[PDB]
């Protein structure tokens, strides 16, 4: 997250770190046994880390649970990033509490202008590299579909939305992908892609979770 703020320990209780020896992506806990992330975060050997603040220090609220299965969306296209969503099942259910909690799936799609909370452990620089150890946060509005398409001609599908600031300076970045975009207490987005980070006229692009609720529910019900 570039141009954000330190969230505070365990203030984003649905935020997970995906670890394969190191943090590589975010995710969102949607019930005691399932995490939503980005398909482009797929790999083998995922351990889900819940209750994290500093990802380099054991601070006492962590739960580390290996994945039993991963399900990339049937129609994920890694070239266009259309349908950039995956489900990860935990081998055992998390113990839910005030610091490790699920986030609800949307009932309705969110509209341009709605404020959202974007979070992660990704790079905090637009130019160069600095990875924080503690979780960062950014409040950002959803942008109009028209603004989004004008920023990324030919690239925005019906399964994507933009959020952030056309002036740049405040955005998600590498290492944040797969993590949450939460608006009015619902998971509306997954941190997906953009050109660089925090660049003018290149806001973040997010997987539009409301389009996937039926797939998510059906997949969980049979796996
Ligand atoms: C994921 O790691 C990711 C998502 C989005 C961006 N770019 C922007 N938000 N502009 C970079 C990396
Ligand atoms: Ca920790």
């Amino acid at each position: 997250i570039v141009g954000g703020y330190t969230c505070g320990a365990n203030t984003v209780p649905y935020q997970v770190s995906l670890n394969s020896g190191y943090h590589f992506c975010g995710g969102s806990l949607i019930n005691s046994q399932w995490v939503v992330s980005a398909a482009h975060c797929y790999k083998s050997g995922i351990q889900v880390r819940l209750g994290e603040d500093n990802i380099n220090v054991v601070e006492g609220n962590e739960q580390f649970i290996s994945a039993s299965k991963s399900i990339v969306h049937p129609s994920y296209n890694s070239n266009t990033l259309n349908n950039d969503i995956m489900l990860i099942k935990l081998k055992s259910a998390a113990s839910l509490n005030s610091r490790v909690a699920s986030i609800s799936l949307p009932t309705s799609c969110a509209s341009a202008g709605t404020q959202c909370l974007i979070s992660g452990w990704g790079n905090t620089k637009s130019s160069g590299t600095s990875y924080p150890d503690v979780l960062k946060c950014l409040k950002a509005p959803i942008l109009s579909d028209s603004s989004c398409k004008s920023a990324y001609p030919g690239q925005i599908t019906s399964n994507m939305f933009c959020a952030g600031y056309l002036e740049g300076g405040k955005d998600s970045c590498q290492g944040d992908s797969g993590g949450p975009v939460v608006c009015s207490g619902k998971l509306q987005g997954i941190v997906s892609w953009g050109s660089g980070c925090a660049q003018k006229n290149k806001p973040g692009v997010y997987t539009k979770v409301c389009n996937y609720v039926s797939w998510i529910k059906q997949t969980i019900a049979s796996n």
